[PDB]
């Protein structure tokens, strides 16, 4: 996409869970679940505010646990998750660095999930003891998607995805260019 970000509507994945996203990169939250995508496919970087994955909604599901390759399952279920935030490439490198010229992270995956934890979406998706993943995800119509937005934290913010159709397109847009 515009700046040379990664912004694929299905493909594969790593997925951890993460604290705290009431406040997350695209400047308003939301009480549905929720997630980070890693800064490749995310479409800005630290400090600049909202990028094209923001809004977006996404059907995840877990089929492998990279720390425990001899576990069949079972795993979560496939669960719908609004984007708000970014999994920044500096400081979340074993699965948020993903660059241009290193376009996986450490378990080859090429893009990441960090869902938040908060409003339910983790416990729905990870077993107990088994709390990060590898799999799939599929951009869907938020119609897929229970919640509702939270309130703009900031000038700029952004979740416009939540009624774009699926990559390729454009809604809040990208900002600069993706991490090489
Ligand atoms: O930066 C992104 C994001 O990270 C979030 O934290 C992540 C963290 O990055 C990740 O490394 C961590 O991974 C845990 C994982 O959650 C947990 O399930 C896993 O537990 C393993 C355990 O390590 C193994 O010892 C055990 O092996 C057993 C075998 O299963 C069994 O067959 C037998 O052989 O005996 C073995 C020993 O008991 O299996 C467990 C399950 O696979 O350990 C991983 C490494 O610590 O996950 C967290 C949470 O997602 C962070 O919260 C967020 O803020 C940040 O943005
Ligand atoms: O008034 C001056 C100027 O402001 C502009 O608006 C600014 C606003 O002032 C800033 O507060 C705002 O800051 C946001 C950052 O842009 C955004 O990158 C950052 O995103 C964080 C997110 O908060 C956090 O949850 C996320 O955490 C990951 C962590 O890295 C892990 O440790 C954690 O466990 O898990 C998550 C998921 O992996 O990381 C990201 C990235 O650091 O959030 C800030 C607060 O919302 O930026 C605005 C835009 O620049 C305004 O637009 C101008 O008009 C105005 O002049
Ligand atoms: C070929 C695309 C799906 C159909 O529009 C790739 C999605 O990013
Ligand atoms: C869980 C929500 C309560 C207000 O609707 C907010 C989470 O962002
Ligand atoms: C995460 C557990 C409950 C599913 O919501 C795994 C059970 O498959």
């Amino acid at each position: 996409a515009t700046g040379g970000y990664v912004q694929q509507a299905t493909g594969q994945a790593s997925f951890t869970m993460y604290s705290g996203c009431g406040s997350p990169a695209c400047g308003k939250a939301a009480s549905g679940f929720t997630a980070a995508i890693n800064q490749l496919a995310f479409g800005s970087a630290p400090g600049l505010g909202a990028g094209d994955a923001c809004g977006r909604c996404f059907a995840l599901t877990g089929n492998h646990d990279p720390y425990s390759p001899n576990y069949t399952g079972p795993f979560g279920q496939t669960i719908v998750v609004k984007v708000t935030d970014l999994c920044p490439v500096q400081g979340d490198q074993e699965f948020c660095g993903q660059t241009t010229s290193n376009p996986t992270n450490q378990h080859g995956m090429p893009f990441h999930f960090d869902i938040c934890e908060d409003t339910g979406g983790s416990a729905k998706f990870f077993p107990s003891g088994h709390g990060a993943l590898t799999g799939t995800f599929t951009e869907v119509s938020c119609s897929q998607w229970s919640g509702s937005d939270g309130g703009q934290l900031w000038n700029g913010a952004c979740l416009s995805g939540e009624t774009a159709p699926n990559w390729p397109s454009t809604a809040c847009g990208n900002k600069g260019t993706a991490p090489s």
